[PDB]
């Protein structure tokens, strides 16, 4: 809002879970601060700045931050696989990740948190390939059922977690969100599958209500019939 | 590419949802005849032993 | 309503099984206050911020807080599943939760009570794929049926 001072020195507040990247081109020197510290550039020292991947749809270049979140989180992306019949799937996926930090001290590791450019797109397009691999060799009815297990190999092949080990990145759990046909005359032919379902289990009650009619109408006649004769 | 391969293969998978929707339809009808059946074998036994 | 004065030092009543996070940028030192106290922001110490999900159909960055509630309380999110059967359910669910607290004292586990950035969006949507998994491969009559 207001124009701020130049000759006063640059400070951030770096945020809890999250690190920051600042060179000295004079001192030719390097440095990585974590959490939720303040960190204030000399007078040659400068931030790197990380482009990310955002959006529905994720597109690269959306979002600009000088803090790396390390920490937990998630985030979510929409796909668009095909099974082997041809049938063309639209899919809500979330990503829930996180940076194993071994030694916070080591300045060889801790550069490679900063290796990656693009973290998140990295992961999202590494991701959704290995989606629509397997998808591809499963049949729509198989996917439509077991949609949860097939994913969950297909993105930890033989494993509870992906890990990434150029900056260190893990996805620890995808969890599906929706799981929808693209084309609407695929899903009437799914509604007209429903209809059906409903009426087959109208028609076995009307069956079994009827087969219990006839057992009790035998009951009586066994009996009457036999009264007559007792007579 | 072209978009009259891309009908081609739209009409593959229409077929494929017939192919599920018939075979609960058939599933369901040989589950009706087998207790349709269950029941006859009661009913006739019934009334011979009136 | 009324500009606050800034010379005045700042100060937050926490409410009854809460917590606030704030950490002291001069001081290099960090502290989780817990309960039903105050809370006085000292000269360079800030508040955490939580963004938390709100709504019917819950939706990310509705809410925002300082304290996060620990205490026991329900939430509550509507999910649309669907049966082996192609049926296309609507459900209207809700989630007892709490934050089990082993030692109030011990700044490692209490640190980790701000981990999750959203911690209530995550158990929702953690959560609504559990469901939609296991009907997917369950059909109508039978859910219908035995849905608890
Ligand atoms: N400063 C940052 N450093 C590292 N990661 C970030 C930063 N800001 C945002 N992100 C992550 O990048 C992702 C951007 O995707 P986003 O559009 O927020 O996903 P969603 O649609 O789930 O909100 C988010 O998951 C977020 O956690
Ligand atoms: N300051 C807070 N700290 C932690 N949790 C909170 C805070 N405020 C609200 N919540 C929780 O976040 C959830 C928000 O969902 P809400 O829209 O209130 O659900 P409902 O529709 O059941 O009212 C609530 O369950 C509430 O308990």
């Amino acid at each position: 809002l207001a124009p701020r001072n130049k000759t006063r020195v640059v400070s951030y507040r770096v945020p809890h879970n999250a690190a920051v990247q600042v060179y000295d081109y004079r001192e030719k020197r390097a440095r990585v601060v974590f959490g939720p510290e303040l960190v204030s550039l000399g007078p040659e020292e400068q931030f790197t700045v990380l482009s990310l991947s955002a959006g529905r749809p994720k597109r690269p270049h959306a979002r600009r931050a000088l803090c790396l979140l390390l920490g937990p989180d998630f985030f979510t992306d929409v796909i668009t696989i095909e099974t082997a019949d041809h049938a063309r799937l639209q899919l809500q996926l979330a990503y829930n990740w996180h940076f194993e930090v071994n030694d916070r001290k080591d300045p060889q590791e801790t550069a490679k948190l900063f290796s990656v450019p693009d973290f998140v797109g990295d992961a999202c397009k590494a991701i959704a390939s290995r989606v629509r691999g397997a998808v591809a060799s499963v049949t729509f009815d198989d996917f439509h059922k077991n949609s949860a297990r097939i994913i969950r190999t297909a993105v930890f092949g033989f494993r509870d977690q992906a890990v990434f080990p150029q900056n260190g990145l893990v996805v620890s759990s995808v969890d599906v969100q929706s799981v929808e046909p693209v084309d609407q005359r695929t899903r009437d032919a799914l509604q007209r599958s429903v209809q059906l379902a409903i009426e087959i289990t109208t028609n076995s009650q009307e069956a079994a209500a009827k087969h219990e009619a006839q057992r009790l109408e035998q009951e009586a006649r066994g009996r009457l019939e036999r009264q007559k004769i007792l007579d």
